């Protein structure tokens, strides 16, 4: 009888969503469900967007996706339990997918019954607060340049932490004659062919954004790093150096006594969990890290038992750990799943984050992850999926990683939900230029 | 008694705490005044950021300003009545410097006193509603990431708008291989040397984003129109075509039939009214133009006479004009200007918006200007300034770039303050590739 309001339809929104179809279709009564979406159409990072900055409508773009990007992880540690790469394929297909074939498969999901009519896309949540047991929310009609108001008695918010970007400053800037953007501005590598491209980070985006330049003829590619190199076999080209001091003129000068010629500099800082459209009382305020306080089964508000966020951890697993945060939260808005105590809630909060601190190297935070996912997994109905498989998958491609940072995505994997073994890709990552849908599918 | 809210520290904002400055320093008592600013100091448009889009806090940058900016139009159409550019300067100086030196000029005005400690930098407003006959304010501290709030009697809105960019679709963007912006993205012209460059519109942004990429290298300029083309006499390596149709891989395609690779889109299409910190009810809704409807003088909030609006007007004239509002509303702040009746001011809103409609070539958009100028001068303090020979100076100005467009910048111009002759510049402005401060005030 309840009322629910979802912000976000990207992969977890459209988990919980799905969570609410299975019910729905078996016959079981469900809450009224609205959900929120500032873009035009649903998928979340995964829909590819020419615009940078703000819209039309002076609403910050949430994209951050290239063009020719592929992903990053094996498809095969992402799948749907639900809803299998067999099922919606119909044949196996490599592990590395360009991003259009597994917006493909998310948006497959979901399209076949009543959930997209219960998203209002271009939609833009803008205040929340939690009065007399409801959430009531302000939001803007983008369109119609209107603000509208609801009231609900949960919410789950599935705005995801890659979109608004964090952008350090370094000395130079102000003079530097060149681009200066931040990886949520990249959009097509060409921009920068035949150019000295300058990264900074020491993370996926910095990884991807530099071979992505040099896959697209970038003069050369320096990464800078602040604290460690990632270490990668970096092709013939590039370069890891330590710390940026500062830019002068076409010039970049490294704290290691590096000098070099700078046609544009990539930020690719990392990104800010940030919720200006909630009340300081609902507002997680987190940095990105595998389980921040605060979230009861790293989904569950924990000064609000109906506020639930998902995906908000930083990400090894994907989907299927956005889906079994989506079941449990379905389940607790459902009353299915309890809440227990306040002092059993902090001490179960205390264990997980207690166990984040000490996570040292890859291998444990994937260990991390499984364990938190698995745990998810058996307090509600997501189908079975092998989340031991999984476990291996991720330590094998971490190793792929570091034995040859250019052919990881060359490899194949077996599917946790039904073994189909991945096909090798007819083209090398390297000189895969054509990342069409046609192509893959071959 | 009261207490007031002024949001922004660019020139409009920096005009009314000046305005006020003046009574304080002749012994009157103020009211108490707060002015938040985003920015982490004071300068509004005029301050250059290397930053786009968005901060380190995730707050949208409100910068439009780009390396290499002189001065659009004279320096004399724009002086401060009460604080001459001999004042500032010592000296007669160009009449079309570069931003870095306008910027000086505008902080000296203000930053003798105490009108910087009055101001909150790296601090953004975020919500406004008025209940019980006060504005009730919302503020986000950047820095600590904190929402404050406080309760004002007046509100002055001073944010400007030509910050959040209006950035249409074209067909073709979404598969375009090179970059693709808005000019508030643009920064350094260096980035395009070499570049085939696409601009888009017929204002301002349009003339002179095109111009600084032909000067800075662009391997070629081409610039779309939608009605009517700006018709300047672009020098060689920029032509002027109607209409951008599509975007084909990397070729520009127009609808009359010119085709030109592209290797960045540069959308020169304006900006955006926006004010999401405002209640609906308290929300100006509008399109760049020279008079705004329900807008008092162009300044008190028709429906809440305590809310006031400064610069909200598309602009010929500036920094007095922006003065001639600040007066204004000050006074009307200190209770020394009466509301007339509702009828009153609505009819009043009605004469100056059905001229405004009128206006059909720049001519009468600057006499429209100079008379609405001119009014507010009259019921205020704000010292003596020849707004005639501004007007004079505005036509002109506008017949020097028909002329042409390379050298209006070379011109001299008089004072409207102190009557001074400004000499002419030691480097053209066509070959003028240094816009320091430092370069333009020193010999050659
Ligand atoms: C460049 C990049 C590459 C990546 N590659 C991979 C990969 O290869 N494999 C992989 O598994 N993961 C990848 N990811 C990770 C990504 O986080 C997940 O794949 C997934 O997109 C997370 O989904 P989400 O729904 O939690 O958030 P999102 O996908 O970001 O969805 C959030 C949605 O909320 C909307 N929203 C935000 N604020 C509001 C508001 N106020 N009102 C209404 N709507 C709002 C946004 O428009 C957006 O649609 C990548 C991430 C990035 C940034
Ligand atoms: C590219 C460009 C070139 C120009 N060149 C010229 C020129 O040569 N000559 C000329 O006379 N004019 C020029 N202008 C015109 C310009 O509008 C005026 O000179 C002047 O800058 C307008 O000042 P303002 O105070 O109204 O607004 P702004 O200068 O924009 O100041 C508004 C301030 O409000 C702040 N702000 C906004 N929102 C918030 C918030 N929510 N909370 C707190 N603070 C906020 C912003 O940070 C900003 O500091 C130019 C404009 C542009 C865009
Ligand atoms: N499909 C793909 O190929 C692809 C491509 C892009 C990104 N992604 C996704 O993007 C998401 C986020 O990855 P991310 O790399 O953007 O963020 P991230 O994992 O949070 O990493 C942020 C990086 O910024 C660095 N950093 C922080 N402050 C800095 C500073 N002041 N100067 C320089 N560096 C600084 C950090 O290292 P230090 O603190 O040591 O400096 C860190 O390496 C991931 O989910 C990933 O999957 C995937
Ligand atoms: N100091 C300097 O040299 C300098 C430099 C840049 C800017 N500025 C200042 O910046 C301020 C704003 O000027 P502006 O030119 O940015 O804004 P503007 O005056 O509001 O002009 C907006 C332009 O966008 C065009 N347009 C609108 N929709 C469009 C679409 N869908 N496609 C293509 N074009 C579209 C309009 O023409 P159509 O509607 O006919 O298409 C118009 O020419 C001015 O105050 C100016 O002084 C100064």
């Amino acid at each position: 009888m309840s009322k629910v309001a979802i912000i976000g339809a990207g992969p977890c929104g459209l988990s919980i969503l799905r969570a609410f179809e299975h019910l729905e279709k078996k016959g079981e009564k469900i809450p009224e469900i609205v959900c929120f979406e500032k873009q035009e159409s649903w998928g979340g990072l995964w829909n590819y967007n020419w615009r940078t900055g703000s819209d039309q409508y002076g609403d910050p773009v949430p994209n951050s996706m290239y063009r020719y990007l592929w992903s990053n992880g094996p498809k095969e540690c992402l799948e749907f339990a639900d809803y299998s790469f067999d099922q919606h394929f119909g044949k196996s297909i490599p592990s590395f997918p360009p991003r259009e074939v597994l917006q493909d498969y998310i948006l497959g999901r979901v399209s076949k019954g009543n959930i997209k009519n219960k998203i209002k896309f271009n939609t833009r949540v803008i205040n929340t607060v939690y009065r007399n047991d409801k959430f009531e929310i302000n939001y803007q009609d983008k369109v119609n340049d209107k603000t509208l108001s609801d009231t609900f008695d949960y919410l789950v918010v599935s705005t995801g932490h890659f979109s608004v970007p964090f952008i350090p400053e370094y000395e130079g800037m102000s003079s530097f004659p060149g681009r200066i953007m931040h990886s949520h501005d990249f959009r097509d590598a060409e921009e920068f062919r035949g150019k000295n491209v300058i990264v900074l980070g020491s993370s996926y985006s910095a990884e991807d954004v530099a071979l992505q330049c040099n896959k697209y003829g970038a003069k050369s590619v320096t990464i800078g790093y602040r604290h460690n190199p990632m270490g990668f076999k970096w092709p013939k080209g590039m370069k890891e150096v330590h710390y940026l001091d500062k830019l002068d003129g076409k010039k970049a000068i490294f704290k290691d006594g590096t000098e070099q010629d700078a046609d544009v500099v990539i930020l690719c800082t990392g990104y800010l969990h940030h919720f200006p459209f909630l009340d300081e009382s609902l507002k997680l305020k987190t940095h990105n890290r595998l389980y921040p306080p605060k979230l009861y089964k790293g989904v569950v508000w924990q000064d609000n038992h109906k506020l639930l966020y998902l995906g908000m951890q930083d990400q090894f697993h994907t989907f299927n750990m956005f889906d079994c945060q989506a079941w449990f939260a379905r389940d607790v808005i459902m009353d299915k799943i309890k809440m227990p105590s306040d002092d059993e809630i902090d001490k179960d909060i205390n264990k997980w984050v207690s166990m984040e601190e000490k996570l040292e190297n890859p291998d444990q935070m994937i260990d991390f992850q499984t364990e938190y996912t698995k745990e998810l997994h058996n307090i509600s109905d997501y189908p079975k999926i092998d989340f031991e498989l999984i476990r291996k998958h991720f330590k094998e491609w971490e190793h792929h990683k570091v034995e040859d940072i250019l052919t990881y995505r060359n490899k194949s994997f077996s599917s946790p939900v039904t073994g189909s073994v991945a096909p090798v890709h007819h083209t090398p990552w390297e000189k895969a230029m054509d990342d069409s849908m046609k192509t893959f599918l071959n």
